[PDB]
């Protein structure tokens, strides 16, 4: 149908935005601290810890494959890749410090982000 097409549009364009967004947050870590997902070989018990991993690859192919429907869920993940961090990891450590710098400064792009997606629909 024609309206399937107009919903799958603006789920394209979504997708743009959210590509954006994505860079946008991702260069609030520039020592790629959350790039990738905690590897188990590495850190054999994580998930003995936390339940849903998360990272900005794992991000990028959920995006790719256009499976945010919404800011809403994005920024679930978002959250996701800071609160993770926030657990395992102690307060005097670069890890969580890290997390805390980029929740901070993700919180302004993430902002505008929602007032975006409002303004366009």
């Amino acid at each position: 149908s024609m309206e399937q097409v107009a919903m799958e549009l603006r789920l394209t364009e979504l997708t743009r935005l959210l590509r954006s967004v994505l860079d946008q947050l991702q260069d609030k870590d520039p020592a790629r601290i959350f790039a990738q997902p905690v590897s188990l070989k590495e850190v054999p018990d994580y998930l003995d810890h936390i339940k849903h991993p998360m990272d900005f690859a794992t991000m990028r192919k959920r995006l790719e494959a256009q499976g945010y429907k919404n800011l809403h869920e994005f920024e679930e993940d978002f959250d996701l890749i800071i609160d993770n961090c926030m657990k395992y990891n102690a307060r005097d450590t670069v890890f969580y410090r890290a997390a805390v710098r980029l929740r901070d400064q993700g919180g302004v792009v993430l902002r505008q982000a929602r007032r975006e997606v409002d303004s366009i629909g």
